[PDB]
């Protein structure tokens, strides 16, 4: 039987192992069963952070050195999903997924399950086109079954690490006589993220296949999904699952834009938290965000999309986290920027794993 | 009798006056009748903004265009009170008081009331020391007694433009023998800002006499008004002072409440503020006309004892993260981004947070 | 006989008009000769950077106010180009170009000279495309008659304002059945200003025409004019034309020469442009009156096969960097940082180069 | 007999090391042989820039794994000086100090040589006093010494690695009764990078003890060195000195020049220090190895009378202009823009200047 912690670290810096190192001393988490680390770190997000990269290594190497196993092996077994980007008053931190196999009987109902599954390789050519969708959908199907679990309903937190392109990969594309998608390597993200979150639709039956092709890629904002977020293939479901023994259940909603509270009391009350009390039963929150391109909240405008000294994810990130901040009293939570058909436009997903009572 | 009308005008740029003129074209507002103007503009909200001086020049021209004055005569007349830095999903807009002198019954109970007054000029050896705190404090009395408030519990906004220093008025005190409170331009908004707000919780009695010293007004952050809202510019000669509340002898369909944010994601004080402007529910959040709320990154780097990098960040200045923070959270709130938020919140309210006030319109009346 | 006089004027904010005051109250200028004013203004050179209209609008008041006319008219009248963005050691200042009808013979060979033409109203759908080429290098000729220049050789700066589009201009396009060049404002300002610099290019002859289509005016950056430099406008919807140059019936004790920084680090280009101007070594440099440049990022990601971060920096916008370089180089050949350099370079010198331009006094 | 060689090597990122495998695989590097790094690496260079760290980490893991030792033990013996920030079109990149004892005759004149030494740990009521003053000057003058460089004048860059203040240091200061210099982990940068350059000025001789006190250390802009650059970070403890200069017993074929940036356009002191190096027109520049300068904004806000907005734009660091400028003046000098700027120069050149240093090939 499977049993899911989920661990709230937070962090000094990028580097900061301390809080994972104490869990792992403590005798709580056996480091032979972390799964995940989603973090954010409090570099600038950008292209060029290489902050992501610092926290990546700093844990490979704290876990490597404590398993006996090389920092390559650590890399090839845990996924690694660094968010940049800790504006306004988000707080940096890592969330841990450890996955334990018990032999021990569930609790009554449904409780927090995960599921990991990875694609084939995709070629340059391949990138924010329809093998993208169809590989991340089958991986998807794969990982919900590594979770035990059946119904899409009971998915509620896809996570994708999805490949871009480089200057090098464009240039084996030319001389293989290929074209790729767009000949620009941070556009090429924007590409990647949203055919990923397309597949993820796709896989969960929140979209019809024959809504979705290449052309709709970027294109068509009507197609998203309510429960991707993709980060520029390693698949990670988490969900709910009858046949769990985790002290811990996984909720969701969608936020329409990035003021929407009752979207967060929405998600917060499906995770099974019912009144502003049991905010303390609350283990982590998870968001994406953006600045929706008509330039507007609610026909508000604001200059998000014109302020060159602050780039428009940075403020995004820092106002969907001061929302959530102020509906659950706590700025340590993880909103990630960039949710190209993630959400509606200007919106995303938000999603509340929580203890049980 | 008086009334008091406040429109809030959205634009489109920090020189678009297109909304107040249509206001004042279809005849809702007579210019001459206009007492303030409040406006959210979006340059970076620093120093070195010159979107305020835009804003401001460009309404003066107009109002005096309007009026057949000078700019000189209109800057006379009416308040021109611009904070930029319009970050997160806050709107630029502009917030038009008027009073009027209307012949009509008051209405039942307290509603919106105005008063104004002004300070002598200082030297500038006085700023950020205690004769501007009792010169302040003895001009919001006097705006009181404008604003037909009696009552300091009655008062919910207190609106001050202060001065600085400047290099020459520097030389100036350092000519005459004497040494100013910092040789810094910067900091002296800082501690002209917190002298004005301690000079309002003085004259309001939100704190009393005997705790305020000049060494206190930078260091000890406990001492702050829950209403004054302080504001540094080119001026710089006399403190101006705005007085808002509400008065048992006004005809205004409004009222004005507030709250204090005890922190940056201070939702519940929101809330506390808009059933204090007589907002019970979520449903009559339409009654309002405008927010007015100070901000700040808190001097301990974390909010409920959670870190952040807004005062560490050298890309995003730490007030601009606070705006953004705090607009975001009343945007919340309210369900509209388009409110007025202000940093920089020396001795207005508590270090990290910040006053939140609420005009609204009242309900059955 | 035409005379051409140039005075570069420091500023302490956007809105000074001190300096031009005091110069038009000792009687050094006559506010009714001046024809344009370029300024460097200190905002942050951006969408959202109204330091540049709040100079434009204070100067207008002031010279309407000075000259007894409305500010209306003053706009009608004279060229305000206020190039935001004065990033590393860049002076903000304000450069007023004044031309007077004087009564005096040709002076000695050639001099400064100056002409002013103005384009029709462009549709939305018509920036960045060949009608605004057209249009543009039909304007660039009409003010090379007005300057009395016939040799294109002759034009030493080219300097444009251009339209923009809006989301109100892209849907009435859209209305009419048409479809504009973007549906993006930021990049229609880079449309707008290489289809601007490509029809002064093809003005002047500097690149031939069948070489120029709509697919080329983004895209093929082998195509660029040395002499061009345009800016999108702030308000207004056309484009102005100032063809600043040499003409031989000029009387104006005043030169301007050029040449193109190959990269942001060309100082020879600079001593080049200097030399140009009659500047033929470093103690000749007090008679520079102003030099102005193109900056810009080399798309290449590079410098001379180094390699840069200009374009990959979130925090910095990369025409921000280019005109601090370009600024820092001028700045470190001439002895003098209160130089005019303006960023986004579309057709405007090589990938990653620019036009520099000097204007100086003669020895005669 | 001491032998330096110097290696610029481009880098591709903040853990790009390929370029020094690649040195080290050939055998021009003998990895054993090498005592310092000093890079330039692409981040924002400001509190929260990681990737000085990040190369910092990749280079010691890199060389401990290529020189079968700890990476505790890499640190300690090879210098890791990162300067964040590539403002402008400064290219990041490294410089490889290495230092060879060969048994070869002695140059004729003087060749390049460098020293190495350590101060004690600092009290964190020490830092930004005098005390850090007279241990950095002792420290300088033992790694002269080391350096068998006897005349200061022949010393054309001491680089110093120097402490800060942290909270939990802050906080011993207070529970043992202390006060220290300043009670802000950032400004106290500030005090110890100038406490060091006024150190390094003490020991060379280029300012005397007596105009030197507590209140000139972040006052006194007067009090300068013109060879000093001095750099703190969080990343690993900073009791390390470098000297570098030229010695008449050393046998090297590189020298090193320096001069001092008036301002941050002074391309004439460019010149001069190129001049210096031995680079006597512009035909010999390929013989450059590297340029170390320091830049900073002149308090006034001007330079040469000509205001900038550089110390009120609150969106780019002033620092970082100043990077940005300075590395375009000198790669207009040279024409290259892969060369070490550094920012914050307290006590190092005048105000708005800087130390400009050049190691360059003998012919």
């Amino acid at each position: 039987m499977q049993k899911v912690e989920v661990f709230r670290i937070p962090t000094a810096s990028p580097d900061d192992i301390s809080g994972l190192a104490t869990l792992i001393d403590s005798g709580k988490i056996n480091p032979a069963e972390i799964v995940a680390i989603l973090g954010k770190t409090e570099g600038n997000g950008s292209v060029n952070d290489f902050t992501r990269c610092f926290a990546t290594q700093s844990l490979a190497m704290y876990l490597a050195e404590k398993l006996g196993i090389s920092r390559e092996e650590v890399v090839k077994k845990v996924a690694f999903i660094m968010s940049g980007g800790t504006e306004g008053v988000m707080t940096p931190h890592i969330t841990v997924f450890v996955r334990k196999d018990v032999a021990a009987p569930a609790a009554p109902g449904k409780r927090l399950a995960v599921g990991v599954a990875f694609t084939r390789d995709f070629l340059p050519e391949e990138l924010g086109r329809m093998e993208q969708v169809n590989e991340v959908a089958r991986a998807v199907k794969e990982a919900m079954k590594d979770a035990q679990i059946d119904d899409p309903r009971d998915v509620h937190f896809v996570q994708i690490k999805a490949p871009l392109l480089t200057a090098e990969r464009i240039e084996d594309a030319k001389r293989r006589g290929k074209d790729v998608v767009v000949n620009d390597t941070y556009k090429s993200m924007a590409y990647s993220r949203g055919a990923s979150a397309l597949g993820v639709a796709l896989a969960l039956g929140e979209i019809s296949a024959d809504k979705i092709s290449n052309e709709a890629i970027v294109h068509d904002w009507n197609l998203y999904s309510s429960v991707a977020s993709t980060s520029a293939d390693e698949i990670i479901v988490v969900g709910n699952s009858t046949n769990s023994a985790s002290d811990l259940v996984i909720g969701h909603s969608v936020m329409k834009d990035a003021i929407d509270a009752d979207a967060v009391r929405a998600a917060l009350k499906d995770a099974g938290i019912r009144s502003d009390d049991e905010m303390d039963r609350i283990v982590n929150v998870l968001a994406k965000a953006e600045a929706a391109s008509s330039g507007t909240v609610r026909g508000r405008r604001n200059t998000m999309l014109d302020d060159s000294d602050i780039n428009h994810t940075r403020s995004a990130r820092a106002v969907v986290n001061a929302v959530i901040a102020s509906v659950v009293g706590d700025p340590m939570v993880y909103v990630s920027g960039g949710a190209e058909h993630q959400g509606p436009d200007g919106g995303g997903p938000i999603a509340v794993i929580a203890r049980v009572l």
